């Protein structure tokens, strides 16, 4: 009913057509007597009986309350199982779990993400499937060595991932930057660069995006503005890579009139329905085509430490990733695969939505704690442009660095002096917020693009990323308050 | 005091010297600082992490019934690690807390762990310079992986043993690295014959920046390299300007000599069971110990020790060469997974440096018993012609089949006297029979520079041996030599023998 994934393969790097796996890989099967590879006897294996607390559905006092009491699931997962009678939460035992083998993760565990998957997406072609890694790092290096050479081209966010493009940049690979702004990539000026690219340069094999609360301008991707890339991604043929640790980080509305605001927090909270429906489009259910490769964390969702993510993208694409994954990382560790199913296992799907949902509510109030300081301590003119983000942990403070008194005279119209030295003068008040310079992707194809496709929109805006993730309400308040008022000071504001 | 390790930043890679840690790295130091607030992280809040009284029971020293006794009864550590510590008083067995297990952070591993790892480093082996120090890794695939990226660029050259290990060889071979083989022997690689090979090195042709090394329990051939070999290895590295890579999962897989006569066995086998300092002298030096410049790199892994799924392993090198190791581990594969981190180290802190050491005393016992049991099926059931060598190892998990492929009836009408051919052949009849072992020929390293090397560097010692690698490690003793009877008589009746 649906149709095949395409082809891709003549978008693989020269180490992916390289490959070949060890023909050194049965020893399940009754009548084969396996003397080949050295796989330890479990017997041998220095643990049983791992047992957790993990807080239980639908975590009424907010997921962040102490895990005892009746706010506990508690389980142990055994080494070995007599009969799968004795294991009814299909729990990965530990003597599979720790012993070689499954390389694109735990049945298990795949299985549940199977089933998330369909929940939160609908896929548009037959031949999908995922392969757990150990985080959207992992992911994104296995992206760069699967497609890329050196000297080959893809697209970036004009403000990216600190880490994506160092990653590419170490490895000599191109990151050509497009123009973005409050909603995000914008879809004609995409369009534009494309149909503008130099013949003779390299076509982009790919465009990395973080759609969902994009690191570091927090902005999202529009509905209307994913369809139109799409398209755009088929007509110039190059795939998408979507990043999206902090999917899961969507807020409710940010309401600025605080008696409003109150009354809309005293309605009945967001029932499972309610919220998929109020969910971002994602460029894996616009996908028509196996071209869009998704990277799924826990990182942001679960824990950092977890160390497991997952790719989603067609059986063909999937192939080099999982052979690659083979003669690097192996498989993500056993124990962080035992407890992140057994105990997303045991909330079943629904109530990992409850945790999303309880997830939805804290970033809520902490972005919301954030604008109201920004609203409260920044000057407020044309010159300091706030954004409430709609999802993420990160928020941009926006600074017309041409306003300031001494720009032509002290720092010679460049905008780059004034941000460093603001950094200094920030932190010399008390706060540390981050230069949006270390955001900015530069990268030049040969031949040179056309000054066009070069144009930066507002030169003299520069910016600072933070986050109101890490810290407490009265800290991040305080925090603010110190900048809003360096900024004062510092622009002559009264 | 001790000398200061040597600087081969000359080696590094292009995509190691381009790599730029990102100014952000500097900034995540500055989050418990009281005086800056800073805004500047993506560090999610600990209170959400859904675990807490992490749990298990861990086997007991000095593990009397032997190591893969149950876990029970009197053969049972439980513990538990909590989320976080009122103070560290309710913390007395120093274990990392679950907050900061799963907090971004320590890219290096996790203090505790890396401590524990360092007091063992330093009971093991004999250090001889300053700046050494390790760091974790997901395992020695993933450090061989690094260890490529971090110093060859494709096109490079690495000297690699005749025969090894079939994963490392097509990581290289992905990554467009020579691997040039270098003799080895019964001991391992031969001196005399390297020291002519770095002799005769065809000027022009990139010189060899490393050798990758299995020095103990060698994949496949299962030799150990003497100590007074590593001793000249060690010299021709000096001299040449390389680095050694030893990669070493099966260092604790060393057995003694394998005794032929069953009453020299039962008799030796009856004295008392090593002591530690007995134990610690029955080890084969390393090249680590050997090591005055920090031209040893040296990969060590859980895997045969602990379990492969715990995907946890570290590297011991200087500063200087570690550094660029962790600069890429940041941009790739991050810290190991911090549950697997916190069991491990949480299960050796409680057996401490000595339980540990009974632990792996444990592991050479159960080997030992292995390889004994392998060693006489084959002198049972295999030919004992001239035609049919058995190397019994002194480490490992693996044991070879050496057969002369010449002496077979149909070698030269069959298989037009191609040993490859026959070998494939052997293969197929001995999995027919029920019985898996490996071909030897995917083990065999290939390489050539341009330009070639002379020919003396590149002569094999007679191309009609074949081998076949078996492991004891996997099976029971009676599969193991059910398997092995099979094996022998398939050999029995397809040599007319
Ligand atoms: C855009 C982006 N991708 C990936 C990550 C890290 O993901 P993970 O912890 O799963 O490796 C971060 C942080 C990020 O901002
Ligand atoms: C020489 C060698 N190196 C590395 C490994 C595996 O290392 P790890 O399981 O630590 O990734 C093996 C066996 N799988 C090996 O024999």
């Amino acid at each position: 009913t649906l149709p095949e994934s395409k082809d891709f393969s003549y978008l693989f790097s020269d180490e992916t057509n390289a490959r070949k796996p060890s023909p050194l890989k049965l020893f399940q099967d009754p009548n084969i007597i396996f003397l080949g590879g050295g796989l330890p006897l479990k017997d041998y294996f220095p643990w049983d009986n791992l047992s957790v607390d993990s807080p239980k559905p639908p975590f009424p006092q907010g997921i962040g309350a102490p895990i005892d009491e009746q706010n506990c699931i508690k389980y142990t997962v055994n080494k070995d199982y007599a009969d799968k009678s004795a294991n009814p939460s299909n729990d990965i035992p530990l003597s599979r779990a720790l012993q070689y083998g499954f390389s694109a993760g735990q049945p298990e565990l795949l299985n549940f993400i199977r089933d998330h998957t369909k929940i939160i997406h609908d896929l548009k072609y037959k031949d999908w499937d995922v392969l757990a890694t150990a985080g959207n790092t992992n992911a994104w290096e296995s992206t760069l060595r699967v497609f890329c050479n050196r000297g080959d081209v893809i697209l970036v966010e004009a403000h990216s991932f600190s880490s994506s493009l160092a990653s590419a940049e170490a490895q000599g690979v191109i990151t050509f930057p497009v123009p973005i702004d409050a909603d995000g990539i914008i879809p004609e000026k995409l369009a534009k660069v494309m149909e503008n690219w130099t013949p003779g340069a390299p076509k982009p094999k790919l465009l990395y995006t973080i759609p969902t609360g994009q690191n570091p301008t927090g902005t999202s991707i529009a509905d209307h503005r994913k369809e139109a890339i799409y398209k755009i991604a088929q007509k110039y043929d190059f795939l998408i890579v979507e990043d999206e640790p902090y999917y899961f980080l969507q807020m409710n509305p940010y309401i600025k009139d605080l008696k409003e605001r109150e009354k809309a927090q005293s309605s009945p909270k967001q029932d499972h329905d309610e919220f998929l429906k109020s969910l971002a489009n994602t460029f894996l259910s616009l996908d028509t085509e196996g071209r869009v490769i998704r990277m799924d964390s826990f990182s942001k969702v679960l824990a950092p430490g977890t160390r497991l993510g997952w790719i989603t993208g067609s059986s063909k694409i999937l192939k080099p990733y999982l052979s690659l994954h083979e003669m690097t990382i192996q498989a993500p560790a056993g124990f962080t695969q035992v407890l992140v199913n057994a105990t997303l296992s045991r909330w079943g799907q629904k109530g990992y939505l409850d945790w999303l949902l309880g997830l939805r509510h804290e970033y809520t109030l902490k972005r919301d704690c954030a604008i109201d300081a920004l609203y409260k301590y920044l000057p407020q003119s044309d010159a300091f442009v706030i954004n409430p983000p709609i999802a993420g942990m990160f928020f941009t403070v926006n600074i017309d660095a041409s306003v300031h008194p001494e720009f032509k005279t002290k720092y010679n119209s460049d905008p780059y002096q004034l941000e460093q030295s603001l950094y200094h003068k920030v932190v010399e008040r008390g706060v540390l917020v981050v230069p949006g310079s270390w955001f900015k992707s530069e990268g030049e194809t040969e031949p040179p693009q056309p000054a066009e496709s070069k144009e930066v929109s507002n030169p003299n805006i520069i910016f600072f990323r933070g986050t109101y993730a890490a810290v407490s309400p009265e800290k991040l308040t305080e925090g603010l308050k110190r900048l809003g008022d360096t900024l004062y000071e510092e622009f002559g504001i009264s």
